[PDB]
């Protein structure tokens, strides 16, 4: 009953109103049997929308865990013919959510499951190398595809596919990646040695070696807009080798690698290390999230508004209210969505992202 | 004679050639050649090959706004115009009082062959870092404004500004910015908060601190700093001339040193402010983030794979500010910006001549 175009105005009315029978893996291993079926139900959409699409390919590597409907409809929303995706299952999912995935990933030929499964743990290197794994597989499966988008099971698009595509070319083959000063306050995360202790990353007090860089290490989000170029070089290259060995063993690798990487000399589509090139999220197009203690009054040093919805590790799980401002940002992709908190925000994004797509 | 496709690649030898083209010495117009010159259109546009026919139909429906200020050389001001001249888009030409007349009179010249192209109302007499050189493009922008109500973005170009991108890629770049405003806006340096704090007089013809503390800033929001150049919709301009509150802004800069380089880049950062960016900090632009204008300063220069934000400057510097010689072309070309500074003909019309060449053979495709 709930009208979306007027929580995408803002409107406190409907924004009021808005602030059960759900599906299961069972109930998507069920669905899947039938491809034709699942794809004609679901609505995705299998033929190009135009040939300025079909002309620019794009790689995603999304890496999920659970919450099997989510990666559903955050999958549909993004999937085209001419895309690649590849789905990375944490080798601890239910068993019953690894098989729906596949039921997924097995009815159109451009979706796949990672052909190495990972055992992410929070902060570690293997967060890393779960979207290494991808880049492996994306990388050498196609080389026509232009750039790299690594998504998460809780992300969904603000944009349709053929505005991520024109904003990939105003990019003129360059990333787009938050990269910045290191501030002090993360450090420490790799200035000491980690390891899992009890199933959980801990700092052994050992202080590391510096850096094999000559480039400073930058700070950043685990999220980028990458070219395939760059994809290749992190793959191959001698050097970025050394450092991503260095990294294997620091607290949250996965916020300073992608950022350090983007700003060393010889890498396709990078930065100069010299701070006047610094990105910072908002400034980058990667993902739009808002942090707890940045929220307030956009008319008094607000980055942006307050959370609609609630917070979990001080990052906002958007509701239905911040819809209408999230929309009039520049970002790709906005962090985080849940099905648990507020199915409306994705209902009337995604619902949204499809008009617009077809208009 | 001079390669210069070998030029934009960067090759050694042959910016090393330039060098030697130049030492050994030609045709130089000079502002009475142009009142001839303009005498006949016809002739002048053909001559001087005036692209007068839009090139696509996405450029057509994308008008585009100029706000030139110049004071001399009148051959540099026709290469310029002529690199960024189409019949779609608007250009304002602001001359200084204090030029030569045969100068005036020539860009008066110039701006009778083309219906879209005029010199601006009310012309200033310009003072280095004064509040009239904001005043200058003040004056296009109302011309501009009133004269129609169809261009998208209004640039504004001084003298020795030269594109590095075609019309084409402007437009496409303007698209991109998906309705924003596009310049530099950062956090006050505490060493140019003296600018404002105290008042500023024109002391034989220099303007100097007076000594005089001022008034604080009319606005809740703070004060940034920026550049004189930028890139911003109909709609920007349209509320700095109408809106109160800028107003009080603006006469309260009157007095201050270099207020263009505060100024735009405090208004940009605006509560309701058409095309703004959010007051937080994560929204500041560098001259680099922003495509306003690439501009070298020869503090900054160096090894650019040591964290210099580009390599050593190839012409000469005037005032920390590198002139262009062809050896910056090939690094330049690679940057997203808009437009570059600063060029000299008399230090290098080799850089002009490849760049204006390689973009015209670009934009015919
Ligand atoms: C204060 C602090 O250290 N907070 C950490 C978070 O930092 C944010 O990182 C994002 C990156 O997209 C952005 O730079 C933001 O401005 C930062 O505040 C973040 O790193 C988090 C782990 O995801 O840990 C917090 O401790
Ligand atoms: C060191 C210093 O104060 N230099 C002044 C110039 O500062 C530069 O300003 C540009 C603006 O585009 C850019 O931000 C650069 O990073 C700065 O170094 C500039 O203000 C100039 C007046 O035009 O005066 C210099 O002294």
């Amino acid at each position: 009953n709930v009208n979306c175009t007027k929580i995408l105005q803002g409107d406190p009315e409907e924004i009021q109103k808005v602030k059960r029978p759900r599906w299961t893996p069972h109930d998507y291993i069920n669905m899947t049997r039938d491809c034709a079926s699942f794809i004609r139900t679901r609505k995705y959409i299998v033929e190009p929308l135009t040939k300025e699409e079909v002309g620019f390919p794009i790689a995603y590597s999304i890496v999920v865990h659970h919450k099997i409907e989510m990666l559903d409809r955050l999958l549909r929303a993004i999937y085209m013919p001419q895309n690649f995706y590849c789905i990375h299952v944490d080798r601890k999912a239910e068993e019953s959510f690894l098989a729906a995935v596949q039921g997924i990933a097995s009815c159109f030929d451009n979706v796949f499951v990672a052909s190495q499964l990972e055992s992410v743990v929070y902060a570690s290197w293997t967060r890393v190398k779960a979207d290494l794994n991808c880049m492996k597989d994306l990388y050498r499966m196609n080389a026509n595809w232009k750039y790299l988008i690594n998504l998460c099971g809780m992300d969904f698009p603000i944009k349709t596919n053929l505005e991520i595509v024109r904003k990939l070319k105003c990019s003129t083959g360059e990333n787009n990646l938050e990269t910045e000063k290191m501030p002090p306050n993360k450090e420490e995360r790799w200035k000491k040695r980690y390891a899992v202790v009890d199933g959980k990353l801990t700092n052994t007090g050992i202080v590391k070696a510096p850096p094999p860089l000559k480039t400073p290490l930058f700070s950043g989000s685990a999220y980028f807009v990458v070219t395939r170029e760059y994809v290749g070089y992190v793959l191959e290259n001698e050097n970025i080798q050394k450092l991503m060995e260095w990294a294997q063993d620091t607290y949250s690798p996965d916020e300073f690698l992608w950022a350090t990487i983007q700003r060393i000399p010889e890498v396709p589509g990078s930065f100069p290390s010299s701070n006047k090139y610094d990105l910072s999220d908002m400034n980058a197009i990667a993902r739009f999230v808002k942090w707890q203690y940045f929220e307030g009054d956009v008319s008094n040093g607000a980055p942006y508004p307050p959370c609609s919805g609630v917070h979990v590790r001080s990052v906002c799980v958007f509701g239905a209210g911040d819809l209408s401002w999230m929309l009039r940002q520049h970002h790709l992709f906005a962090n985080k969505f849940d099905m648990d908190v507020d199915p409306f925000a994705i209902q009337c994004l995604d619902e949204h992202l499809r008009r617009k797509a077809l208009e």
